[PDB]
């Protein structure tokens, strides 16, 4: 099942899409210059490109860390961002009385992967209609994705997007299980499975994140997530592999 | 480090505390039925004894499961238990708005697994000034409790409790390291450390409970946390509580070294 | 089920067995001199005790490292404990070949864990019909562990005891699934299940809490090293607590 | 580090090269016919290709099941395949004392997974001086390999090829970690890794799985892939479009 983004069609078969950008919203100046450089390098490769960012992050490592500029600053921010460089943007939400107005901006609404339980946030996130990033828990195995994804079918929405971002793997260690992507696909409607790297390797460098990002698109994704000529050197080489993987039939029996 | 919780002390080299109950409420009256056993049965073993429940089941498999009596008609229910029995009692919080108005009432407020990360949750716990229980997630190492411990101090309430759930173990199963108790112990400067054997089994029976419950009260714990239902069966409560007490009794006896 | 060691009774509803030694077997004076301390303070504590050694350790960190003594001299070393001490002991045997020339001199023999599913070694061990401890793998579930005692019984030898020494967690790190040993009881006839505490860990404070915790699921008997591990001078305090332990637990019926 | 391996060239960073085979020999017409087969869609997609087979199935799930032909019979057939097709072979060894006569015939000799840490077995292969296979045990880190490596080379031999089986993953599971391919490349001076891509599966071995996680360990740069209605054909030539693509790009 593919998901139109306004122009970009997001889907296992189709061309990845990269969702990247900042961790927190810090102003409007400093966002702009940021989303400028993935929109620049991204439109050089023909890349479709989804601008990330937090307004309001309540999984911070310090309780003073600043959680961003909030709701109303953050997303007259987003405003700008789709108005300058004309692209979809991604925020994540986690209170449930923020999912209605965020979503009158924002392109795709995120649920945190600590949150993927909390069925108040699946229900209010549903009811916008809006496109949503399920963060998969490291925790949960990819069978169980399907019953996260049951709750948002219940509350009557089907416009889903599974994110891997790793499993956990004995203490603090995470591992990226490359089979559970086609568990997911299998089990979740084929829905489009994109794969967070930069989690996934946090607990473990750019050698790194290029081998852990090139094995989990050789299983046939629709897209690339990242966490905060560098970046065009590397999605060169994704986009090669992904060319190539997308251009071939999925295998038939 | 030790807690007082009115007139119970908890601590790590203190007689276990028993944290038990139900999982979720559901009426008055069998909220009090439950309790009524719970505290006959602790008061003539000699365990000190605090009332668990939830009264909201806020991560349920559907949006349309029976969650529940929720906040205004739970904390009702916890007042009539406490005015009734004169016990402690603990529940749950899900989101910073519930925090003041449940501590009003619940003398021990926890922070549940699955948010343990959640600051701003944290935050509006620590500043209640009540005591708290830290559910440790299962993809969280024992080492890795400190950076929890840390926020809430750093908040103001040093006034808490870590309780053991078990570890992924591969997908979809749980394991409970005896070790991580100790870790625990020694790098968040003692504070009282609680197992909950109910949850750490989610994923595999009555003897299973003992056996796990029995050995990690053997690593000299604050105490035991766990959940019947008329999960145990409430009636084999009696003979479940002997044994750990036993147990516990002849650990707690021993010189620590 | 319980298995008969010479006097020694050994079994999960049984006083602990202590099976504890040294790693290596280097020397014959030094061999005897931690065997006389381990029997010593079992003795005064009335606790059954079973010496381990290796006479050949398939497993060093060098290549070059020492063996320990080989079979020939190995088997001298254990015989002068058993005329010395008059208690039975254990090694472990690598090869099919070693198995009648081990079981002639030691009481119980032991099927090292990264072998417990060579069928060769299985068979040649079972056809002595000798005691045998199985290790477990740290990659094998407690389930697992009937296959390998299956394998025993079809050739013939079922007096098998069920040694737990942790599992994979991860990367280089163990933990010991605390329900897994009712779980080698419930599907492998409650055979003698005893608990590897040492090569459980990689300190005095863990291995007690982690022996603590495995005897308070009711086993028949507890396996460690010292170096001259635990220091083998803190043995007289470790035990105490294991037997206090012990002793409570196995004075309580099963929860029945 | 490359090895040659007759005129096959086995390294990190030159075409992959297939192993390939059977579980355990037996009998000479059926280990022929088999071979016949890997090497005709082999030589087709221009794949090198090293035959695979044991000649004794050490654990098996029975005392009375059948453990095939043995060592003698074992090398007999292995000496028919090579002089039949002219391509290097590769088995496994159990004991010491199977090194010497395994490694006159056979071009690359395996370490079993589970005796990896014994010793005596490992000095034994070393000795032969022939290519060493060594598969990387479920329970230890990619990090320890490098102690392995140490024994080998202590011992006299250099000829060593690293084959990924996928790690412990709670009970009775398997997870392949694709950092682990780059951990032992750099702890290990870049000799030959391999993915044993067969015995990774082993607890989930689907035709879709085993060519998801072929193509996600090939994505890494490997020298190698091990392996056991024209299933094998259109797995290599999918396997083989992506090495290609991944061995033309410069390494960073
Ligand atoms: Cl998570
Ligand atoms: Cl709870
Ligand atoms: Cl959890
Ligand atoms: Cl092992
Ligand atoms: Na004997």
């Amino acid at each position: 099942m593919d998901i139109k983004i306004n122009d970009i069609t997001l889907g296992n078969n189709s061309p990845f899409v990269l969702f990247g950008g900042i961790n927190v919203l810090e102003s409007l100046d400093s966002t702009l210059q940021t989303c400028a450089h993935y929109v620049e390098v991204t439109r050089k490769l023909g890349i479709p490109y989804i601008f990330k960012a937090s307004f309001d992050k309540a999984n911070r490592s310090s309780i003073h860390s600043y959680r961003g500029v909030g709701l109303e600053e953050g997303l007259k921010i987003f405003e700008k961002v789709k108005a300058e460089f004309g692209i979809p943007v991604i925020t994540d939400v986690h209170e449930p009385h923020q999912c209605q107005p965020v979503a009158e901006v924002c392109d795709v609404i995120q649920l945190p992967a600590f949150l993927a339980q909390q069925t108040d946030l699946v229900v209010a996130m549903a009811k916008t209609g809006n496109v949503v990033n399920i963060k998969k828990p490291q925790f949960l195995s990819p069978s169980q994705m399907k019953n996260i994804v049951e709750k948002f079918h219940e509350a009557g929405n089907g416009k889903l997007i599974l994110c891997e971002r790793g499993s956990s793997f004995g203490y603090d260690n995470l591992v990226v299980d490359m089979l559970g992507f086609g568990v997911m696909k299998q089990t979740c409607g084929n829905l489009p499975v994109i794969f967070d790297v930069t989690h996934s390797l946090q607990t473990r460098r750019r050698a790194q994140a290029l081998d852990l990002a090139l094995a989990g698109m050789a299983t046939r994704l629709a897209g690339l997530f990242l966490e905060s000529h560098l970046l065009e050197d590397f999605l060169i080489r994704i986009k090669a592999l992904d060319d190539l993987i997308k251009s071939q039939p999925i295998l038939t029996i």
